């Protein structure tokens, strides 16, 4: 296997509309055959691997490390896919090693695997009004007024996910 791409999400109908599971909705964009395999859908294309980690958001290093150890995958050919309260909606970042900026899914990634030398797809969905509600906000659906935002940041999402795994 190549390469693995992971898209932060929780499991769960009720948590698939949430801006928590925009790693999912852009994993979802790709065209792939996914498979339960574990705590864990996975697609094979290209030569390498795509995973929706059904272990919830905060946890998915549990899913993430069995595979890369497994297949070999490097940590430079893995990339986290994740909503990022930091950045306003619209902006999309890519982000090679450093710290999991409090990005939880991030971190239990680094924990399980033992490195912060991957590379992450930061998707920006903006902050709550007050910092305590951060939970909240990321377990809450897009604003209506949001959804033709998201819709072109999963377009432009779904070509930077295509351009890391592929040409650039």
């Amino acid at each position: 296997m190549m390469f693995l791409v992971v898209g932060q999400g929780n499991p769960g109908e009720r948590y698939a509309r949430t801006r928590h599971n925009l790693g999912f909705m852009v994993l979802d964009r790709l065209g792939l055959s996914f498979r339960p395999r574990g705590e864990a859908l996975v697609a094979e294309a290209e030569g390498g691997l795509f995973l929706k980690p059904l272990t919830y958001y905060n946890l998915t290093g549990r899913a993430v490390a069995p595979l890369a150890r497994f297949y070999k995958i490097p940590p430079e050919r893995i990339l986290v896919v994740h909503d990022e309260m930091d950045l306003p909606l619209g902006r999309i970042r890519f982000k090679a090693g450093g710290s999991a900026a409090g990005n939880r899914g991030v971190l239990s990634i680094e924990e399980a695997l033992g490195t912060r030398a991957f590379h992450r797809l930061r998707l920006g969905i903006g902050k709550p009004p007050d910092p305590s509600r951060g939970a909240e906000y990321v377990l809450s659906p897009f604003r209506e007024e949001e959804l033709p935002v998201v819709e072109r940041v999963l377009e432009a999402a779904k070509e930077a996910v295509w351009c890391w795994v592929r040409e650039g």
